[PDB]
């Protein structure tokens, strides 16, 4: 091990622990403020020592100094602000104020956590933070966080601790930085070098941390992030199963694996002097630092946020303040001719290298196709495939919209049969009026009812889809503000594909054989779509059709072809 | 977890922690004695709380009390004498005597482990040791250990601890009834049913670990020994990788793995008792016993030592007062029909089941032949095979006897072409000359001389035989004592086999090249086997040839024939 940052160690679990009934007791009579799911990210690390020598949400003075010089009120170095932020109606209703004690609480199991005592209540100005710790791009994830989901105010303060956070996975991979440094010693380590990560681990990382215990003649501590990464990066559960794969290649007892619940913000340079800081005081000797650490790729002009290499000199500049030794490496590839993996500084410009980029691995798993080992050890590309499966298993909803009675309903029941024919997956039909009868059987017509119910048929259809199901809606779903809603909480778990029958209102109506048009026009219904209602049409559908012109057989022949060129159909 | 025996866990280290630096000073000096390694099992679990309340080796008093009522002096039960032994030289060359201290030696890598301080110096008796402990058969490896290697008399008194041992195997999964207790909570655990064992695990033991699981509504701890188990059992790496193979068979999280540094003594009954005992030093909340618990099979005239059951029966007797719930196991087996394992109490009399021994499974090992994986996981019987090879690959030793120039070394040498041409594995000739330049070009012709010589051969072809070679050795080998040294040295590590070349002295005088026979006839060389020294005629060998009627190549031929039959020479 190594010595925390500051010199101690802010344990504030083992500080508290004697006075535990006490602080429990008077916490179940304050002012509770509960968290959100990054804040408990921070609260957990502050708890157990890991932002040393930080011990509770950032005051101003501590802010300030770290919003613009990288620097706690102390002089002590830590680039990233850490803070509790409320807005005014709570601050207000629970009658917030300087010196005054609130609770903690865990949204997850409602449990007391900690006790927070109040320095000061600041408004932040978000586009100094937006600016000055994470570049200033609005595109950027910690950005686009701090404006929609931080709140208005940031409340400073000292911690008192309670409880530790609960938690269900796992349990004998996560470590606190007291808990670590037993089990270095433990194991009798005396230099550890520790791996960042939010990603599974390939051949070349499997390298890099090899090379790196190597050359510092360290033992390795495999230190993944599994409270809060990048938006869409694979989930930690995948992303653990992948790194217990992966230990068997390292020589007997070099490796040890252990899980870090920190909320990354991917502020590149700055999380990264933040990253050594946490490494050292979870008792890393050594924390390797590669291209683009931390970095959240590039923005939608294609700019990348930060440099490679950037966050390297970043942790440079404090190579003197940070007791802790940085391990550089430049891009490391594979040499084919060679069979070897190096840094490409160290490739002489003429020989061949391979590389397989984040896109061509997602395309690989998505059509199926074979993932070279040199590339990524096979128990790890299986677990990959697990979770990341081709199209052809791959669940995906069909969203159908038109007027009550535009022959939806007949096209709908025949994509079920037809893809029960077809045969991949469990096929879950929900035909408006069932919908309707299942699901909203107490809803109205009012747009504020149609829009709760399409939002009803999209939380199911979700579900099934991340089940790998085919999903067949066929709601009339007259406002594209439900169907937007629709496609994109279904875009989070599969495709969606909205299939507009565009059939016109006059062949609808004049075939309606349950005289419901008929009442409608006669008043006995108010408000029908079509009548009474609006049907907003449909913009960009993925496909449109009439049974005006086209036959429920024809309808579902186009709507599987679509299928087709996409890959769901393909053999499993 | 649960309380310790006794109410107080004894653990030595953690009490003598602060004092550490004095009593390592202290320690140096004080006369020190050096322990054996089964002294230093007891030793490891004495300092750290495993034998609580038990926190010395035992004086009389304490041994007298268990030697005959399975309690300690303080009325705690307690089935199994702890004593450190030493010889009368020793207890007079070193001064000891009541109120003495000694320090208490690693023989492995020479550290102070512990300061003894004497309360008595007694000389049991054996006899009734060996009778009331552990049944009384001779034939038994307690009693054999008890009189072949235990000195005379047993040396009583409190530890105060010094260092904790150091072992460089498996760190991570050794655990002190501390370490192992703030694991228990880490995980956030509280009934615990542990497993002892000392041989890999298959699986019918999955199932009495997932029944008993089921069952007591507890977690599972394998805690196999891995110190001194029954005098031929699969090495501790083996089994530990065994152990490992077999995890993923258990739902996530359910199972732990943790190592116990006991040293065996196979007593049955009473051993049954002293392990649920340790077993809640260690914390577990319940103890599995089953058929044959700690017994060492059955004795040379076919009789077992202990009956199936008894250890059920004994640690029955103490219910009530050993604090830890025992879960009872019948003879588990495998239901083929059914595809199912149950205790046999649940096979209706008329139901198939199946069965491998310790026999058959040997059998297969060395043969090569396919184990069921309704027996035990493919996992597992890989490493099986990997430490027990079949006789395909398994090393030999080929040991020639006979008067110098008896066509032994001729025979020697045309082997070793001969093997090499049949290709399985590396030869190695030690021809009589060869070993006596290169191993022994010092020695001379005395009996001793010869013998150590003989020996020296020995210990290198056991090395060899070990790494799977084919050793062929020609030595003259007079001695029949040294011969069967040679055999049994080998045989720890594979076949050995004796060919006497039993060529006629008047043939090998005759046609003696060198003339050396020659100048032994004339007085110029004393002692010279067949001329002055004698040969001892071996009276058992494995095959008996005569380089006067058979030839070289057939010689070579009929020992070929011998491999052969046994299975060497089979295709790998
Ligand atoms: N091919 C590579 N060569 C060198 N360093 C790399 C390579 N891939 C990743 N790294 C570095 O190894 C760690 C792995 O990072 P990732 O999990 O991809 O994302 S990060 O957000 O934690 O940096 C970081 O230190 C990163 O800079
Ligand atoms: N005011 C109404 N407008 C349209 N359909 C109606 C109305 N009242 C009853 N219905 C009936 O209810 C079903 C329409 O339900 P949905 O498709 O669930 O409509 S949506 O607006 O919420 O998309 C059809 O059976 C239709 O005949
Ligand atoms: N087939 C079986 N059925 C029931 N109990 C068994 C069976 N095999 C072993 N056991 C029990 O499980 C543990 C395994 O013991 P072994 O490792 O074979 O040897 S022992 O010396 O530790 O008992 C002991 O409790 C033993 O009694
Ligand atoms: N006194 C002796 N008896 C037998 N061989 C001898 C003697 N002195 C020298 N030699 C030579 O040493 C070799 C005998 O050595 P070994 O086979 O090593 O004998 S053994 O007694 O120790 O088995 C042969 O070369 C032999 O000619």
């Amino acid at each position: 091990a190594n010595a925390p940052h500051g010199g101690v160690l802010k344990d504030l679990l083992a500080r508290d622990a004697p006075r535990q009934a006490e602080l429990a007791a008077e916490a179940e009579s304050l002012p509770a403020v509960t968290l959100t799911e990054r804040q408990l990210c921070d609260l957990e690390l502050i708890m157990n020592g890991g932002f040393s020598p930080l011990e509770g949400f950032m005051n101003q003075a501590d802010y300030d100094r770290v919003c613009e010089d990288n620097r706690l009120a102390d002089g002590n170095v830590f680039s990233m602000p850490i803070t509790l932020d409320a807005s005014q109606e709570v601050i207000d209703e629970k009658k917030l104020q300087a010196g005054s004690r609130i609770t903690l609480r865990d949204f997850r199991d409602d449990r007391n956590l900690a006790i927070l005592t109040i320095d000061d209540i600041y408004r932040p100005d978000k586009t100094k933070e937006a600016k000055l710790v994470f570049g200033g791009d609005p595109e950027h994830p910690a950005i686009v966080y701090l404006n929609n989901t931080v709140k208005e105010f940031y409340i400073g303060g000292k911690i008192e601790a309670v409880n530790k956070l609960n938690h269900y996975d796992y349990v004998a991979l996560r470590y606190t930085p007291a808990e670590l440094r037993v089990h270095f010693d433990k194991l009798g380590w005396s230099r550890v070098v520790a791996f960042q990560t939010r990603n599974p681990m390939h051949r070349a990382h499997r390298e890099l941390t090899v090379r790196a215990a190597r050359s510092r003649q360290a033992n390795v501590l495999i230190h993944p992030v599994v409270g809060l990464t990048k938006p869409g990066d694979i989930d930690h559960f995948t992303r653990v199963r992948a790194y217990q794969a992966l230990l068997p290649r390292y020589p007997n007892g070099m490796a040890v694996l252990g899980l870090l619940g920190l909320a990354m913000r991917m502020g590149g340079p700055r999380e990264a002097i933040w990253h050594a800081i946490i490494r050292k005081n979870h008792g890393a000797t050594h924390f390797i630092v590669g291209r683009d650490h931390a970095g959240p790729g590039s923005n939608s002009k294609g700019e990348d946020f930060y440099g490679p290499y950037d966050a390297q000199h970043a942790v440079e500049k404090y190579k003197d303040e940070l007791g802790i030794e940085v391990v550089e490496f430049q891009m490391v590839t594979y040499l084919p001719d060679t069979d070897e993996y190096r840094p490409v500084d160290q490739v002489p410009a003429g020989v061949k290298t391979l590389n397989i980029s984040g896109t061509e691995l997602r395309r690989r798993l998505r059509s199926g196709a074979h993932i070279p080992e040199w590339f990524s050890y096979p128990e790890v590309v299986k677990i990959l495939r697990e979770s990341n499966p081709p199209r052809a298993t791959q669940g995906f909803t069909i969203f159908l919209t038109g007027y009550m009675n535009s022959g939806k309903d007949a096209i709908a029941r025949a994509l079920q049969v037809t893809l029960n024919q077809q045969g991949g997956r469990s096929v879950s039909l929900l035909l408006g009026d069932t919908v309707r009868h299942e699901l909203s059987s107490e809803l109205g017509f009012t747009r504020e009812d149609r829009h709760t119910n399409i939002q009803r048929i999209a939380f199911v259809a979700t579900e099934l889809t991340r089940a790998g199901a085919a999903v067949i809606a066929a709601p009339i779903a007259p406002y594209e503000e439900s169907r937007k809603f629709a496609r994109d909480a279904v875009s989070q778990a599969g495709s969606f594909f909205l299939v507009h029958v565009a059939t016109p209102l006059e062949h609808c109506e004049q075939s309606d054989k349950r005289g419901i048009y008929a009442a409608a026009r006669r008043g006995e219904i108010k408000g029908f779509t079509g009548v009474d209602d609006p049907y907003e049409t449909p913009e960009k559908a993925d496909l449109v059709v009439d049974f005006s012109k086209q036959s429920v057989r024809s309808i579902v022949h186009e709507i599987i072809l679509v299928l087709e060129s996409q890959g769901f159909l393909e053999r499993q």
